[PDB]
């Protein structure tokens, strides 16, 4: 299987490469997570909140003008319509329910651009649970609306002033925090990253996407599988959910779009699958962009959501084994695709999602091909970028 | 009976108070709109787009922390989750579907704060149809993000410099364009305002809200009606939609929240039901805020979306007959309610919708009351205002 194996690995990638201090809390999570996620109590509450609070199922929308342009049937999986405007809310809802079932009361997370921090604070408001979000001080400074939303939602935002004051430092303080609070604290990881069981956990939470796609395609096409699944990747969570229930069925082609930034040869890029080497990042053995001194490098993308140096182990494995095609989509290609979707379907996509849309230009589709592309988010949050880069 | 009568009136209110130029285009719409709206072909495409493009049905969400706070069961009808972030998309989808079944190919609309202009441009992009939005130049200057959105969506934004250079003037110019274009043009009005049949048409399009509430209450509560419907009003479309299927059921109390601004006695207000006089606005007989010289006033609210001098005739009638309770909610009250919902439920409401939320402090609830409150929009667009408070 291309899902996780019984040891926490996706082929050679993944596992739990963690200091001894994390051994106990990660082991404890490993023991709990599947028992709770498979339980009917959990499934019932998760489904109810996903329906009433998030608004699931997200529609599967036949984009008729896009379909005309690319000469095939293109459905858009509309995660952009979720409460909070992206798929991250599926994961924060799932993990807060897990946390509660583990008897945890204090919820912590880190955030870079602010989206995961908002998704985390959102569910902590819902649940009336103490919420602390760690955020690199440089990230804090230039993400003031997200900081303000977190604070409105009643979370405490902790500016992280250690190291370079970036996402890496915030991640480090969050992990330290969790480790030091084995009694009461649960750490909500933001993507399909981190030590086992977090990658599998987050993929399972996001698998609601492909669960729905199966039902929706059956109703609309009379078959339960598309010819292509297309998603953007940062850490890999919306892609993991999109492909989860199709991951071993090679009839369904997988196209992953990563952030090329200014171009894979430009030195300002986030194309981890194309350019990364093996490394350990946040306890996971995976591909990581490293500089000539072996140091975890500084990625660049127009989209903050995709400018992570690592990739989830799932996708490293999919790419190596050639189960998925991976494209490095550049900033200009993503912007062009965002403006195109806006004009053709009246949907303003997230800049992340726009990388996936740009992939449509790169693949020669057949007229009977059925493509499902995950519109991971809406583009309201990106409007300042869109106004600056327009025309 | 509280819905439109056979002549376009709601008691004495409504009708079509128009010059001769308009008579042709308005009569045409009056004669044809309802048979299209009621037709299976229309209903099938409307439902398909509402499901797959907008994400309907919008959930009915039991807000447990809000419910515990006010001592009863408060369901939020989640129009905030729709594509575009509000209920206006229900109206633009419905009306462009009508326009197409009428053979019209050029689409025009007015907008104030920009939300209707966005919702119109949105569906014209989908449908690949020419779109022109009239917008007061003051509003163009106040709403740079919405203007740029409309342009990204393919629409032409026409700055209107007549009158006060705001919503009433843009409405005036849209109407005037329409009348000059008998061949090819359909005018998507943005609220339950204007000449018959626009009030009734928009209310019917928005009635999907209450059609859903019925099924959703049946499933959740066993009965299909609440004790209260609570909604905010500008022109009155989300409210009309919310009440449409309940409007003659006296068991259902209706509470409409209007924008008090800095207070009804402040000089800076938008509380049309409380302060308006009978008069004509945009070919509709209704309540209209007027200066002492009898001209249409510039309203004020912290929420730009409630900058309506007039109100839909439906609501003038509901208020005069005491079928609805009407509350004038001040800026402060709306702001506190927005912060309250954000903290209690993790939902950042539109400032328009926050006026309905603030009505929760004002109503004496019984423990076994079931309230449905229409969360007309999300509040992403309002974060710069919330930051300041």
């Amino acid at each position: 299987t291309y899902n996780v194996d019984e040891n926490g690995y996706y082929g050679e990638f993944g596992g739990a490469y963690i200091p001894e201090i994390l051994h106990k809390c990660v082991e404890d999570l490993q023991n709990n997570y599947l028992k709770i996620l498979e339980s009917p109590d959990f499934q019932k509450e998760y489904d109810q909140l996903l329906r009433d609070y998030v608004g699931r199922p997200s529609p599967l929308y036949l984009a008729k003008r896009l379909s005309e342009k690319y000469g095939c049937k293109i459905y858009l999986k509309r995660e952009d319509l979720n409460h909070t405007g992206a798929h991250k809310i599926n994961n924060t809802i799932g993990q807060i329910l897990l946390a509660r079932r583990m008897g945890k009361t204090r919820i912590i997370a880190e955030t870079g651009a602010g989206q995961h921090g908002v998704a985390t604070a959102t569910v902590c408001a819902l649940m009336n649970m103490e919420c602390i979000v760690y955020m690199g001080k440089t990230d804090v400074e230039r993400q003031h609306v997200n900081v303000q939303k977190m604070e409105m939602l009643g979370a405490t935002v902790v500016p992280v002033t250690s190291g370079n004051m970036t996402l890496k430092d915030a991640t480090n303080e969050a992990i330290r925090d969790w480790c030091c609070h084995p009694s009461d604290t649960y750490y909500i990881i933001g993507s399909t990253v981190g030590p086992h069981p977090y990658p599998d956990m987050v993929a399972r939470l996001q698998s609601v996407i492909s669960k729905e796609i199966k039902k929706q395609l059956q109703e609309k096409e009379g078959r339960d599988y598309p010819d292509y699944l297309i998603a953007c990747v940062g850490g890999g969570s919306n892609a993991a959910g999109t492909i989860y229930h199709y991951i071993d069925d090679e009839r369904v082609k997988i196209v992953l779009a990563e952030a090329g930034g200014k171009g894979i040869d430009s030195g300002m890029t986030a194309a981890t699958i194309h350019l990364g080497k093996m490394g350990i990042i946040h306890g996971s053995k995976t591909l990581v962009m490293q500089n000539e001194d072996g140091q975890i490098e500084e990625p660049y993308s127009i989209s903050a959501g995709l400018d992570y140096p690592g990739i989830g182990p799932m996708h490293a494995n999919l790419a190596k084994q050639k189960r998925a095609q991976v494209l490095a989509i550049n900033d200009d290609e993503a912007l062009n695709a965002a403006f195109e979707l806006t004009r053709l379907e009246g949907i303003i996509p997230a800049l992340e999602s726009a990388h996936a849309l740009a992939a449509l230009e790169k693949v020669k589709f057949k007229p009977e091909d059925v493509v499902v592309l995950t519109l991971s988010g809406r583009g309201d949050k990106d409007m300042e970028t869109y106004l600056k880069y327009k025309k």
